[PDB]
């Protein structure tokens, strides 16, 4: 059984750039920089993987827009960089994809005629199947914005894994929260879905949300998920999307979030994040690296000091002071974070001490969108 | 000390233009700074690399600076930096004021920072070209030669002269510029409609490069001075020299075939979109070739590259005359030979499979001629 197909040259590359997502250049099992080309009666499937995610992207013989005509079946291998960049250079808009002798594969495209080696997908990793359970669905868009609210805040330190990953779970089955914290700083979620789903308690890491809302394009209004203790699996009608859970126990947020304050401030949230990059350009030629609030009756400044380089003295305009003065000194770009994370014209920021985690809210807002940053003592 | 206000973002463009002269990494360490003088006149901005060295003045006059100088000086800032700050300021209007130990406060708005600057006598002075008549040239045509020929300058330090493009005006309106890097040579031709003196330069291709991202395309002309060691480009408000590379061109006219054995006339579009399809699989060998076939009037691309893939192309021409042919040579050559070119088709003239062949663009009146020396195979 040896391939041949033709079909549409756009909406193959599209295809191949949707699943190199989940192929790097250099892995350390050397196979898995290769894409993997299952060719069946119903359609085309590419397969990808790196160890951490897999792409399952399936296009069907009976696609209109895909022009697939299937003439043989069969399965192979190519280094998917190569492979993709040449596709892209092809002239004409389908092409012909024949597999010969000896692994080889020859695209017949217009009056351009290349032939590229590949190998046996034999030796390619089969993928763990996810047990048939009940799927739990959700609009994309959704996730889409609890990845842009919570992932940036997780940990990038591969030496504590648990913190690397969201925390998502599900209690009274529609109660759903959603919390990344690298112990310095935090972002919390919380919504209620619409419709009951069975409870689950699942970390998965950042970089596979970020590579979700990547593969999974707002074409795409819905995702069904599914559970198990090692993996969970985001599938649409022909993208499957695997990836690894993080193993352990993540610690106890909720404890974290403080109740009670004595100064609060409510800021434009763009006029407040352009003062703080301002504050970083200077803070950034330091070490410790950080900006310094001062809040003296109703007045709010941004101070920065970096000796032999400059110094930054900033009065910003607000739309409320309340409670008590404060002098408060924190990393600039975690506030940045912060901001960059909100989709609301005014944020609240709440305080305790100068050396107590503080709080920052959307302002005039139903959303349950919860943010903590600790300061830094000085 | 030096004290005015400024429209940022004049300022701002100001200083990303004399940042073109100014690199990060330095063997004398001071050239990473901007040197801002102050005058009644106006505000000279300065960076300079060794190579080449812009001056930019801003004048009070100009309606559209907003600048207003209330006290005269010169500090040295480091350019990067200091971009980045001014960039990032709020308000449109900018105070620039000199304090105690080269510290410059700039206020916008409601925002005060402060930067570490250092004197300004340790920055060295930029040379005078000395006193001559113009030569003034429409920027588009400086442009264009620039586009046409210095792509084709060497990059090995190792023959100097070759990473110039060589310039001569003979005859007072004779102007030819011409690069190359021994494998593959960018010859244009022109007659500037007035006469002026002759010259003999070699420019530096990076300095080249420059020239055409300082002087933008509402400057019209630019006024052109010669030294023996360097060469001003100058419009109002810009001064631009570059170091000029010294030492013999080679003779490039003996190296130009006069009669030729094959041709052919291709769609330049695509024939460069085969030759890009051709180097994806080129590239992969060491001195990778892609094989021109012609047999009959019909023309075919060939690439092998053992363990990766192979290309087997029919490329569509527009006429093809003279004798079969099968030459090798690098597809990039001929790449950036058709990115060159600003028309629909191309004649390529060929001698021999081992022998340089010429490319022109075809049905027009430019004196614009390429080589490229082949392989054998």
């Amino acid at each position: 059984h040896m391939i041949h197909f033709s079909i549409n040259k756009n909406l193959f590359l599209q295809a191949l750039n949707t699943t190199k997502r989940a192929i790097s250049s250099k892995n350390a099992i050397p196979i898995l920089s290769t894409v993997k080309i299952d060719v069946t009666n119903e359609g085309i499937t590419l397969i990808g993987s790196n160890g951490q995610i897999s792409i399952e992207n399936f296009i069907s013989q009976k696609n209109e827009d895909a022009g697939l005509l299937i003439t043989s079946l069969g399965s192979i291998l190519l280094e998917a960089s190569f492979f993709i960049n040449v596709v892209s250079s092809l002239p004409d808009v389908t092409l012909d994809f024949k597999e010969i002798e000896q692994n080889q594969i020859v695209l017949t495209s217009g009056k351009s005629e290349i032939t590229l080696k590949g190998k046996d997908s034999e030796q390619y990793p089969r993928i763990q199947e996810i047990s048939a359970s009940t799927p739990l669905i959700l609009e994309t868009k959704l996730l889409k914005k609890i990845i842009n609210e919570t992932a940036f805040a997780a940990s990038t330190q591969e030496s504590r894994p648990i913190l690397t990953g969201v925390h998502f779970v599900l209690s009274q089955h529609k109660e759903l929260k959603t919390v990344a914290t690298d112990s310095h700083r935090l972002s919390q979620k919380k919504l209620t879905l619409e419709k009951n789903s069975d409870d689950f308690d699942v970390v998965i890491p950042s970089r596979s949300l970020r590579e979700f809302s990547a593969v999974f394009t707002d074409d795409i209004e819905t995702v069904e998920i599914f559970f198990a203790n090692n993996q969970i699996l985001f599938r649409s009608e022909n993208i499957s999307f695997y990836t690894r859970l993080l193993e352990g126990n993540y610690p106890d947020t909720d404890r974290l979030i403080p109740t009670d304050f004595n100064t609060t401030i409510t800021f434009n949230v763009v006029n407040l994040r352009q003062s703080m990059e301002r504050a970083r350009l200077l803070s950034s030629a330091t070490q410790n690296g950080t900006v310094k609030l001062e809040i003296k009756d109703g007045v709010v400044s941004a101070h920065v000091h970096s000796p032999e380089v400059g110094k930054v003295n900033e009065e910003i305009d607000t739309d409320q002071v309340t409670g008590e003065d404060l002098t408060i000194s924190f990393n600039p770009t975690y506030l940045i974070d912060s901001l960059k994370a909100l989709n609301s014209e005014k944020v609240t920021i709440s305080f305790i001490s100068a050396v107590r985690p503080f709080t920052l809210v959307p302002a005039d807002t139903d959303e349950d969108f919860m943010q903590l940053i600790t300061p830094v003592r000085t």
